[PDB]
């Protein structure tokens, strides 16, 4: 598997009105996500960087990732929309290349990509005021996978490059309110318009129709005509 091209990657994303400001490849690390963390608890700005790890402890399998991003500037209430917007993002970036109807492939509330029933990438989100560090992991030659979906000889440099580039324009989209996000994920959702399982603590389960996603990315449901909003959380289909 070919090795990431750092130079190249910058070279191509970071520039006057890109919001990437800082790119960085490494060959391991325990968690990209740990890291900026990390980096953000010593004090660094971590808005708009990236950082991209070839393996965390099969390297080069997959594309492993996090960013930063500033949220302090953005009601506390919008937050939850970052992890689905993420999602969106990777799909985005991944779709075009893959041999599956577009039906058929989409977004599993709240952090999941799926494409013909199998696990293609997960996204997760860490706060660390003001920023949140959003982490990407997309299977690419490991559940399912780019190659299992027919990719032959998937090119992770430019599927980095394509991730990266929808990563922040749905940034940009939260970060001004734009309506258009909520609605290009509600047309990729696999979970609005199930019938889907909430299982709470405490052998609880709730079981309705999703209906909507809300501003704050809670999953709606919509049970016997009452309204149930469930937080962030899995959710089995259906």
């Amino acid at each position: 598997r070919p090795p990431l091209d750092e130079r190249s990657l910058r070279d191509q994303l970071i520039g006057a009105g890109s919001g990437w400001r800082q790119l960085d490849v490494v060959a391991q690390t325990g968690s990209t996500n740990a890291d900026l963390l990390a980096r953000a608890a010593s004090g660094a700005d971590i808005d708009g960087v990236v950082l991209i790890a070839e393996h965390q402890t099969t390297a080069r399998a997959q594309i492993i990732l996090s960013v930063g991003v500033r949220v302090v500037d953005v009601p506390v209430q919008a937050w939850g929309w970052l992890s689905l917007a993420a999602g969106l993002a990777v799909l985005d970036s991944v779709a075009p290349l893959i041999a599956v109807p577009p039906a058929e492939t989409g977004l599993k509330w709240p952090n999941d990509v799926l494409a013909r029933g199998g696990k293609l990438a997960g996204i997760l989100a860490e706060v660390a005021q003001p920023f949140v560090v959003l982490g990407v992991g997309l299977n690419v030659t490991q559940a399912t996978s780019l190659l299992d979906l027919g990719v032959a000889a998937p090119d992770r440099n430019r599927i980095a490059s394509r991730l990266l580039r929808e990563l922040e324009a749905r940034i940009i989209q939260w970060r001004n309110a734009n309506p258009q996000l909520a609605a290009d994920y509600r047309a990729r959702s696999l979970t609005i318009g199930s019938r889907v399982r909430v299982e709470l603590p405490g052998g609880q389960d709730v079981v309705g129709i999703a209906r909507d996603i809300d501003d704050q990315g809670r999953l709606c449901l919509d049970v016997g005509g009452r309204t149930v909003v469930v937080s962030a959380g899995d959710v089995v289909h259906l």
